[PDB]
């Protein structure tokens, strides 16, 4: 019940949610309710990840591939880039985002603000460039960091 | 005093007051004031509610569709979506905010202050992301989420 | 005094002031030196309050409107807007700059910035907001927003 | 020394670095360099000055005027606008860029210690202004305030 | 040690990255992985760096360039923008960044935070300039700005 | 805030419950419910007031008109009348309510608990009457007394 | 959270195990593991739920519902048994898991811990009583209960 | 930064050295200056590893073979043998450098600290054989042995 | 901080100077005023500096070839002679300042006088060189000598 798993669980249901809005309308009679499920048979996600400390990382993606295939995914229908640094995220899943094929995209990655001088400025960078990129390109983008 | 009731008073006030300024001026000779009238008939709403502390959410979301329903609203005309966590708010906004029907949204949510790192950097951004997405849409987005 | 007195002066310098960058470019002898006049005959204006803290709000209003007359500003000139909330000021001001009447748009607002939870989040939003539409518009505003 | 003269002397340069820019494509058989000159002759410029504190702004005003004649400026080619406050120079200063003859801007301005709260809100947001209008409008702009 | 070495070594292998990404599909059985490289045959790159502080610039600018060449690059292939200041470098990569024969950018500069003035405001403000333009135009850019 | 404010609300939600119970059933196969709604237009309403203290009971009674037309009432449709003093406020409600057009009536008062021996007596006697006559007439009365 | 989640999951596990051992041995001719997914399509199962502590009885069978729907299950394929009493539930389950379409059964309850004697013997006997149900019976049960 | 990495890096440049060595004289009319570049693809070599401390080598023999498929090598091109102990390397190190087909070798082991007398004198020994090869074979061989 | 900088821009400006002094004569009323100018377009310059303490002087004289140029100078117009020693250039200078196609000659050295011999005595001997030769030949002269 890693951090990881957290974000694959938050990731599955809005694949299932952009679907049920985007498809045919209820019948009416009462409140129209919008939920997502947590199946995951036809649907196709993205992962990135950061090299630095890649002993505290190479476990989260890991426990993060486990939710999708354990709630009835393909392994097949998985894509893992990798990036150098916490820096480049924001660009890198900008990319994989505009491809037709992909439903969702994860983040994952580790910080080290505080833990090392000057870093505060790159850390606020990477959290507002994902979420203003969510909105312009319609389409969720779970987010997952660690603090050192 | 819930916060549930609060939001959805001033929903409904700004849905009156845009529609007063889309439509013909007022009376000349005079300094021509403007407010908003209490009632809801003929208007349509959404709200986006999220899923943490399943306990204290729900009594939030029963208060908003009170005050809706008391005012003179039909309950066939609201429309509901449940998202996962506080981060995920602004995305399901857009998504309603920028359908042709809909004339007011509702987000309410819990958010954790200084609990952890990983929380503080949402709450700055959930609160940037809402208030630009209405400056853009020019329709009107209430911000009733509690704190702690 | 109040602030009301020095926030309506501002706005009187601007509007006739825009239109002299407009006009004629018949010159180049020597440097230009564009300013702006005091006249208000011909100049309309916008004006947008709040309602929280109506003991102080009403004499902000009163102490200001007496300002724009005394230059020759006539009444039937001037429109006012009343919202419920601080926070939900800018959506509102935006709808009333895109009108090709109106040249220039204050604003009164009590905050309590620095006081308790839940509020430095709104007052921070509040000025950004309204700075961003002044460069979109191209029409200036007055932050008329005092605190305890 | 000055901020005046400092401030001035990255605009004469710039405008020398975009006109050769944009005049030819790489040279080819060698690395390619691109840089500016300190030649005013054939140049026009625009400044933006505050009118409180007049007594340093004085000052500051005179010492850039005094760099452009020095370096081979004509007098008849610099557009000067005043301004009643800081909070009012990017909405000023977009006018000015957008007009077609100008080749760059300059400005300046004093800024006070803490005279009354959240001054910072009003300080910060003048600085955020003038970079974002730099780079939509594609054109250079300079940041000579000075803190008090 | 020469931090326009490490600046340049992850520039290299983002443009790789995005060589691939974007590039021909495939069809297989097991997971996808892509990973970076270092290999820069066939790539264009350009440099932008400061003259504040001419003594220490000058070395990172050369360290730069010989990363390049002897992984492989060309010196035919490499431009260089020189400017006058840290608060002016944005407005500069960004005419480098449109050019159609340009796949990655490398920023270079000196910061002298603390108690030296006008160096709190720039110092944040050229760090959001560099990380919008990157997600704007769908090209990398590189941050290797040394402080005291 | 204003008591006038609460007990102009409860007039409007017995109003419409009654109006309801004259007609048909709801839908059956289900548990009947009936709920009075908060519009407030085309109805009757009148008030009563008494002379001392006016200062507190000008505010109060001013508290009360102004909901009623912001909730959707006409403005020419509330009777005001006003007696010596609160011994006299039952029989003057009595007059009002056998009208064939009122529909509801509110009392407003202010009274200091026991502050003579003859103050206590009516303090018991204004409450009994006033209940009294609800029920013989079949009609609502607010209560709207303050204490102290 | 609740307890109702945590019984839930519990007994979509162990139904798609016991299909997966009663069926064919699976290839491979090496060392050979099991495992339940966490698909719940095409199940059946069925909940026996206490009364006492009104309050809380009816939020952990709220829970126990949304978690077999979330997951695939049909609406249609729950049936429900409500008893008065946490010594009753054994008889009440043992009627209900001999049934050939039901595949599982939930048992959700509240004891008092120190109360009085009585009840110390009432808690031994059921934890026992439901053990010996599932082994002699060979299908699975959850243990549901909480107390203090 | 690990020996294995920094150890391969001299490899690749002095393979690409003495290839361009031995391909042409002096070009005249100017300095003649000769470099290695950092391109691995085309090129073969070997790497001896000795079996004692397994725990540490495997980390460094790991490293090495990192470093030339990252830079463009092929896999298919590498030679590794296994010695008992750091007297043997020398005489095995001549074993792979008299086969023509090789390009260059690699040296990596692990030296203890005084567990015996006269370890120095084995323990030089290894260091000046390597160092006799490398003339009289004319071929480059790296150091990469580290003390314990 | 380069006084090659402070040095050269002295020179650059005297030129101008005597190229108004003795150039065409003028007829007015008002009192004449000769200034200086900043502006070195067509004019011919000559650089001594001495090899003491080569760590050092090798820095300026990069310095003034910079201001030359960047001032619109032309890199065919410049000369540039070495010499060995402090003592021993006002002879070289002589040379130069004769030829008919010069303007002017800066002089850079660097002067350890103090406790060390020889100093005391050529440090004041130097200075007077420099000076006669100017009133002896009619041309500029400037001393940018720095000393520990």
């Amino acid at each position: 019940g890693n951090k990881g798993w957290e974000a694959a669980l938050s990731a599955i249901e809005m694949a299932n949610l952009f679907k049920s809005l985007r498809g045919t309308g209820g019948s009416g009679s009462s409140m129209e309710i919008y939920e997502g499920k947590l199946t995951a048979e036809g649907l196709r996600f993205g992962i990135v990840a950061s090299r630095f400390n890649h002993a505290l990382v190479d476990r989260l993606v890991e426990g993060a591939i486990d939710c999708i295939v354990r709630h009835g995914g393909r392994e097949e229908d998985i894509t893992l880039v990798r990036v150098p640094g916490s820096w480049e995220i924001p660009v890198a899943a900008g990319e994989l985002a505009r491809k037709e094929d992909i439903d969702a995209v994860i983040a994952i990655g580790v910080l080290i603000r505080g833990a090392t001088p000057h870093f505060d400025y790159i850390a606020s960078e990477v959290s507002k460039g994902l979420a203003n990129l969510s909105l312009e390109l319609r389409k969720p983008i779970t987010f997952g960091v660690i603090t050192a």
